Parts: C-alpha cells; sequence; structure tokens
C-alpha cells in the first residue's frame, strides 16, 4: 500500500522511524552539492502528536517539523523558511519528499527518497527520478547519494 502526506489514508505513524538519504535533487543544484547546506543525511524521523523531529548528520543535526493548516503539510526553520510534504511513501521502504525553501525573498525546491535501507532498488529509484520530472526537477539535477 502507498499514500501521500496529503491523502486521506495517511498514516503518519507509519514513518516513524530509521530512513537514510539515498537521493536529494534540487532546482537550485548547489544547495545539494558538496558544500550545499542541504546536503544532509537523515537519520531517523520522530512521529509526534503535532510535528515531526527530523534526525540527520551533515555532525548532528536536530529539526523539529511543525504541522502547518494544511493536512500532511509541515514547516521548519532551516537555512530561511521550509514548507514540505510526502507525495509518496510505502513506509516499509520508500519515502518520497517535496519542500519549498524561503531564504533572502528567493525560492527553490527540494525532492528527497529516503529509504528504511541505506539504498533501494533501481526501480523505485526511476519512479523517484518520474516524480523530480513531474516537478520540473531535471536528471542531471538529482544526486544519488548512497555511495556517499
Ligand atoms: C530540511 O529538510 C531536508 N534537508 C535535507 C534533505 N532532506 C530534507 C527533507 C526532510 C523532510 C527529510
Amino acid at each position: 500500500e502507498e499514500a501521500s502526506s496529503t491523502g486521506r489514508n495517511f498514516n503518519v505513524e507509519k514513518i516513524n522511524g530509521e530512513w537514510h538519504t539515498i537521493i536529494l535533487a534540487s532546482d537550485k543544484r548547489e544547495k545539494i552539492e558538496d558544500n550545499g547546506n542541504f546536503r544532509l543525511f537523515l537519520e531517523q524521523i520522530h512521529v509526534l502528536e503535532k510535528s515531526l523531529v527530523l534526525k540527520f548528520h551533515g555532525s548532528e543535526l536536530s529539526m523539529v517539523a511543525d504541522k502547518t493548516e494544511k493536512a500532511g503539510e509541515y514547516s521548519v526553520t532551516y537555512d530561511g523558511f521550509n514548507t514540505f510534504t510526502i507525495p509518496k511513501t510505502d513506509y516499509d521502504n520508500f519515502l518520497m519528499a517535496h519542500l519549498i525553501n524561503e531564504k533572502d525573498g528567493e525560492t527553490f525546491q527540494l525532492m528527497g527518497l529516503y529509504g528504511r535501507e541505506p539504498d533501494l532498488s533501481s526501480d523505485i529509484k526511476e519512479r523517484f527520478a518520474q516524480l523530480c520530472e513531474e516537478h520540473g526537477i531535471l536528471r542531471e539535477n538529482i544526486i544519488d547519494l548512497s555511495n556517499a
């Protein structure tokens, strides 16, 4: 079974626990390149009543994302103001996130593919490339980080 965070049947509790950054994508590639502030390696998502605690490394980094007024959307302050949703997850293998960052009057889109294991199948990675395409993000702006 698959779900979107904005969908009626989304079960947020089911995204709790271990996750790993597998692929990141951005319409501003610099943000996820070697010195980019968004080249972050997820470790876990802790689901709370009205928020998600996101644990990364990039040193250890912890972030609290709060529910917004629209179901399935969360906001967090990090290098600007961010809002994100989860357009597709199967809970047990993969999680695809779409994030909008606003900083200094500008914006960019970040997309992420996260896995329960430190890597994912090529088929799932292809589905992620398709989702990026739907959001106007070129494959050349998709960076596989599973070997990094
Ligand atoms: C600030 O968020 C992020 N930063 C870097 C990579 N991925 C995300 C998305 C979260 C939802 C896992």
